């Protein structure tokens, strides 16, 4: 499913992401925009052979099992395919563990490079939240 900007903001808020670990909602919507372009079905393979899955591009080397990443740790205990669902619950629950990992949202390279220190409030501007 391809989310609309405000539609995603509302689902993420309902799922407890607004200000989770200090990160306002705009940060999460900005990250999804640049990670997957709001598409739950997005996948991207990396050079190390792992693959990124879903709306938040969660990596198969540490967080989910895709059955083809040798040495995967599956920290969120879910098959990576669960992360491509139109229901974002699995992606959100796993993202909460990732952001609590000690590096915060820097775990997402697109957030670090394109959202960090920008006016992220613009991403939820105009939305009925």
């Amino acid at each position: 499913k391809v989310f609309g900007r405000c539609e995603l903001a509302a689902a993420m808020k309902r799922h407890g992401l607004d200000n989770y670990r200090g990160y306002s909602l705009g940060n999460w919507v900005c990250a999804a925009k640049f990670e997957s372009n709001f598409n739950t079905q997005a996948t991207n393979r990396n050079t190390d052979g792992s693959t990124d899955y879903g709306i938040l591009q969660i990596n198969s080397r540490w967080w989910c099992n895709d059955g083809r990443t040798p040495g995967s740790r599956n920290l969120c205990n879910i098959p990576c395919s669960a992360l491509l669902s139109s229901d974002i619950t699995a992606s959100v629950n796993c993202a909460k563990k990732i952001v609590s990992d000690g590096n915060g949202m820097n775990a997402w390279v697109a957030w670090r490079n394109r959202c960090k220190a920008t006016d992220v409030q613009a991403w939820i501007r105009g939305c009925r939240l």
